């Protein structure tokens, strides 16, 4: 297990998201679905010139999996997945300018719902989650687990759990007061409201 510090700008963004009073929290799901859709677009495009890239799974989709027992909501996609360098370096550097611009906007009166327009909507996960675990598998690398409860650091390790094939699974460990996002009709309402134009199937797994 390796522990890393977030880029300073991102640690500051995370602390702001965690500490600011903001009731419109449902936007997190829209942002995570939009990120999955982007990862799905990338594998779909790559597969046009090299169909062997889908050997690890031909189905391109998004699953939403609430678990009231564990208090987690999982967003799974079969997109391109992330390499170790993506997890440690790349996502951070690509987010840096967006993060700085977003913090500046928040100063000039802009609101948290605009986070997506700056390309850093992933961190809106911390509106509802006390901890986020991400399991990922890219065709060119091993399966990894990323995890952060914020506070300035994240961890990366090789994942010895169930094999994913290809893609990314975001597991939100929800804050005690945010269990509404585990409810079937609330999830449907949110997806219909924000995510009605995504070009891949989004399937809600209903709890038994
Ligand atoms: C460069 N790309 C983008 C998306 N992608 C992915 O595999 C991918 C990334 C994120 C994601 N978006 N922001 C972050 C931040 C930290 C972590 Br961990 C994951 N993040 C996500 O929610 C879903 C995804 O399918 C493929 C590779």
């Amino acid at each position: 297990v390796e522990t890393f510090a977030f880029q300073a700008e991102i640690a500051q963004l995370m602390s702001l998201i965690i500490n600011t009073f903001y009731s419109n929290k449902e936007i997190f799901l829209r942002e995570l679905i939009s990120n999955s859709s982007d990862a799905l677009d990338k594998i779909r495009y790559e597969s046009l010139t090299d169909p062997s890239k889908l050997d690890s799974g031909k189905e391109l989709h998004i699953n939403l999996i609430p678990n009231k027992q564990d208090r987690t909501l999982t967003i799974v996609d079969t997109g391109i997945g992330m390499t170790k360098a993506d997890l440690i370096n790349n996502l951070g550097t690509i987010a840096k300018s967006g993060t700085k611009a977003f913090m500046e906007a928040l100063q000039a009166g802009a609101d948290i719902s605009m986070i997506g327009q700056f390309g850093v909507g992933f961190y809106s996960a911390y509106l509802v989650a006390e901890k986020v675990t991400v399991i990922t598998k890219h065709n060119d690398d091993e399966q990894y687990a990323w995890e952060s409860s914020a506070g300035g650091s994240f961890t990366v390790r090789t994942d010895t759990g169930e094999p994913m094939g290809r893609g990314t699974k975001v597991i939100l460990h929800l804050k005690e007061d945010q269990t509404e996002y585990l409810e079937e009709r609330r999830i449907k309402e949110i997806v219909k409201k924000h995510s009605q134009f995504i070009g891949y199937p989004i399937t809600l797994f209903v709890e038994k």
